[PDB]
């Protein structure tokens, strides 16, 4: 319950749907395959609440972090009406996650009974209660629990950290239920359950069994990030695990964002990801020109001298703001002369641009074209 | 260009310049401040959401000279180069934030300062690049410098006149000979530095020029322009038509804007509310490094202080986030901060403009003068 998910069909294992009845009020309706909209703090990188409104296709959901809210928790907390509140869009959806995938910290800081996280004044080291007090004075719609994702830091592959990532984050997952049980504040709000066990088949088979049995509103495929991208094992590994979730629930993914790997992990049951690969790019003066109808093969690099008598928008054919209004010369000027307003107008340009590609993803799956979708991105990715 | 005067109160001008020939500019007045000719932090978008913009926008040599080529080779001139191409822009030399050193103008050149480092301007290069960028108005090629030197002295002072006459005449020559340049209009520019015989000549002399208004240079100040120079400047501008608009360069702050306008002065640079934005400050003086017209919003005192940054601003950032909501972007180092202080800031130093202009059609000048420096102190 506090969501309904409907499945269109599913073709060769990708889940095309809907959830409804979602977030706190019970009113909003998101599509999967999906992305939510990344952000740190709540409020979208680079853009007002008004300017994110001039972007096409911005999911239901926004993704903020506890990496970069925990150390304001007791500001947070004395406000008391939540973050969406806080940031004056009392009316958002927010899912909140754990880390932010951005700027993970060290490894190795995950005990029994707490973890850490980073925020931009350092290490906030949360204990069970610790960490549900402060989901109490964010009160996200949905908010990952606790977890140990480490397992697979480890130098080499041991069957008791594996199960000890699967023990912890259920003995996490469990404390928070009954702790969010005692709660005023977070009855409308929805735990995810997050999958572990590491490389480990049975613990990650067992990490999925058990968790299925609490009542969390979804669950989050946790520990598959890549360097560069999810290896051939771990998407068996994937599906593997997803095959024994139920289906009227959604699959999260954190850490998964380059659309060559969304495509790999939807083929495999994962119904939402992060968008962060899109703020990447435009972190570096980027801008993504791949078609769908260090930086990678699917953008063009604005700084670069050859774009300065460019012309041309970032992408033909694109009806974003930048592209509306603005030259790839242009926007290579303004980064030479250091005007901020770049990384407002790449922002705008990479995030529609993003999202128009999960919209042609739902559209491949409707018109049974997933196959040429991926190897045309594949293509351009060689 | 058309100037109208309204009424003329105590020294202040009151009234409109237009034929611009469908756009207006109010004097008293401010251009507003860019550097590239993108407002700071701003979409065109957002800045159309900003009450009380001014009709003309300031760019500068600073950030432009360097990228000539790409502007010449674009030939469409600066406003349809940055998406704007109804604006209209006036061009001074140097950007007033960041105008780079002292010391580089010759009776030959002058250097501008950007990114990229020093750009050398003889007459020819420079009105080169006013072809290319094509401006509604552009300051002469001038010395603003002597009053640069160690010492006041009367060669330095001289040759910053005879220097700008020289840079002028040969700039209304080249001008006359440029089809694309037949509907820009130049402003001559003042200089002569602190010895008050050459500031005079200097107007006298500017003022036998064709010239479509004045740009009054070298009277900025730290923190203020002096009372010497507002001596200076009242001597000037009674020797300048009265027809044809005052502009001064560097002077923003608004005590310094007040003393201005009360000796003739018609236009101003908003640059002022650009840096208490990149200071992490916000505007809040009343008009009904840091100055004591705003407050700091990274100070821990408004992390929990949930009114806006002013109230009753209609700006967006007041009408929507709090003080405690601002502070919060800062320390998580996002910067939406520095958008939504520009928006404000702006706002609320345009809003201190529309207020100067009501109070001299009231004939209340002198009381918005005292408000203004009851809250410097
Ligand atoms: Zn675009
Ligand atoms: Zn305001």
């Amino acid at each position: 319950r506090m969501m309904k998910l409907s499945l269109i069909k599913v073709v060769n294992g990708c889940r095309l749907g809907k959830i409804q009845n979602l977030g706190k009020a019970g009113d909003c309706t998101v599509d999967i395959p999906g992305c939510l909209l990344y952000t740190r703090t709540g409020s979208a990188p680079h853009l007002t609440h008004q300017t994110l409104r001039n972007i096409h296709g911005v999911p239901g959901i926004a993704q903020l972090t506890l990496s970069s809210l925990a150390e304001h928790h007791e500001v947070l907390a004395e406000y008391k009406k939540g973050v969406g509140s806080f940031i004056g869009m009392p009316e958002s959806l927010f899912y909140c996650s754990l880390h932010d995938p951005v700027t993970p910290g060290p490894a190795g800081y995950v005990t029994s009974k707490s973890v850490s996280v980073w925020g931009f004044g350092g290490r906030v080291e949360m204990t069970v209660s610790k960490f549900m007090a402060i989901q109490e004075a964010l009160q996200p719609d949905w908010f990952q629990c606790l977890s140990d994702g480490e397992a697979s830091c480890a130098e080499t592959t041991s069957i008791k950290r594996a199960r000890k990532s699967v023990d912890r984050s259920l003995l996490f997952l469990d404390s928070c239920l009954r702790l969010q049980e005692e709660s005023e504040v977070l009855q409308k709000s929805v735990i995810i359950g997050v999958i572990e066990g590491g490389d480990v088949m049975e613990e990650r088979l067992r990490s999925a069994r058990e968790t299925a049995k609490r009542p969390v509103g979804g669950f989050l495929l946790d520990g598959f990030q890549g360097d560069p991208a999810v290896t051939e094992t771990r998407l068996h590994l994937l599906s593997s695990v997803t095959a024994e979730l139920p289906e009227d629930k959604p699959r999260l993914i954190c850490g998964v964002s380059r659309p060559d790997e969304v495509l790999e992990c939807i083929e495999r049951g994962v119904d939402l990801f992060e968008s962060f690969f899109p703020y990447q790019v435009t972190e570096r003066g980027c801008a993504l020109t791949f078609t769908f109808d260090e930086m990678t093969s699917f953008e063009i690099n604005l700084k670069e001298k050859k774009y300065q008598e460019d012309f041309d928008p970032l992408v033909r054919g694109c009806s974003c703001y930048c592209c509306k209004n603005h030259t790839r010369a242009y926007i290579h000027h303004l980064l030479m002369t250091n005007e901020l307003l770049a990384g407002v107008l790449l922002m705008m340009h990479n995030f529609e641009h993003y999202f128009g590609f999960f919209c042609s993803i739902r559209e491949a799956l409707k018109n049974d074209t997933l196959a040429q979708l991926k190897e045309l991105i594949c293509r351009q990715m060689f």
